[PDB]
């Protein structure tokens, strides 16, 4: 029987970004950098062998994901609107979604391999990821009634790699958008800025 194993390796990093002194008519930017580091499995769906011993072939399909909020609330109760300034070569998909951006990069498919490998790692397992992808530059629209002062805003988001191992050539699987939207947001961007007059 034909089999498919899909595992999502989630990256979890905390970082800060200084947007500086801004007036409400301006759009301060922040850069989301793809940082290689320790990834944790947060989702899987498998019906095949959990381990390839090196004696038989399987096929690889890898897709990098960034799932970013379109809006965030300040501690004092105001909305900040997250907009795309520069998404490089990322594929911006499911654009009609009200709450989140979905950025994908499908960089490996139909690749036959024999390499000994863990084909279905379980939620909570960890591994080092060293892959590199484009920065994503965002711009923030401040509401005209935002109170003046210093802001320190936590922006949680998801990033990681979906690895799809299959028994056959031509295998294709994408984590459904409704699932991607609910993957734990393990990264944090602490956005700093001062609303001036
Ligand atoms: C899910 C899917 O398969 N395609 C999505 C597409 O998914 C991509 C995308 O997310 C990228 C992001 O980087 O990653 C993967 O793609 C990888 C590579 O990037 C990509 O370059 C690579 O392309 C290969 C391909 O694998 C080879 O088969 C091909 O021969 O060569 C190229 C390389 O040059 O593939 C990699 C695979 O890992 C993801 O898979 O995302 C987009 C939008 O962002 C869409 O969501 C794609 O899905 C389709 O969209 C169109 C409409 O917009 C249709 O709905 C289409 O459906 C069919 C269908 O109805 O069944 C598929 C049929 O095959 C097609 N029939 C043909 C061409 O005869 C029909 C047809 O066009 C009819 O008009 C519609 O009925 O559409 C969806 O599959
Ligand atoms: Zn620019
Ligand atoms: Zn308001």
């Amino acid at each position: 029987m034909a089999w498919n194993n899909i595992v999502f390796y989630s990256l979890g990093d905390v970082n800060s970004y200084q947007g500086g002194n801004v007036v409400i008519t301006q759009r301060p930017q922040f850069i989301t950098s793809w940082r290689p580091g320790i990834a944790t499995v947060t989702w899987n769906q498998c019906n095949g062998p959990e381990f390839a011993d090196g004696s038989w072939a399987y096929y690889r399909e890898y897709i990098a994901w960034v799932v970013f909020p379109k809006k965030v609330m300040t501690k004092n109760g105001y909305p900040l609107f997250i907009e795309v300034h520069n998404k490089g070569s990322w594929s911006e998909e499911n654009t009609g979604d009200n709450d989140s951006y979905f950025f994908l990069k499908g960089y490996k498919w139909d690749q036959r391999a024999f390499d000994t490998a863990n084909l279905c790692q379980k939620p909570g397992e960890t591994t080092r990821l060293t892959e590199k992808f484009d920065d994503i530059i965002f711009k923030v629209a401040l509401p005209a009634d935002l109170p003046l002062g210093d802001y320190s805003v936590t922006i949680p988001y998801t990033s990681g790699i979906q690895r799809h191992f299959a028994s056959y050539l031509g295998a294709r699987f994408k984590i459904p958008y409704n699932v991607a939207k609910t993957l734990p947001r393990e990264n944090e961007m602490l956005f700093l800025f001062k609303n001036i007059g």
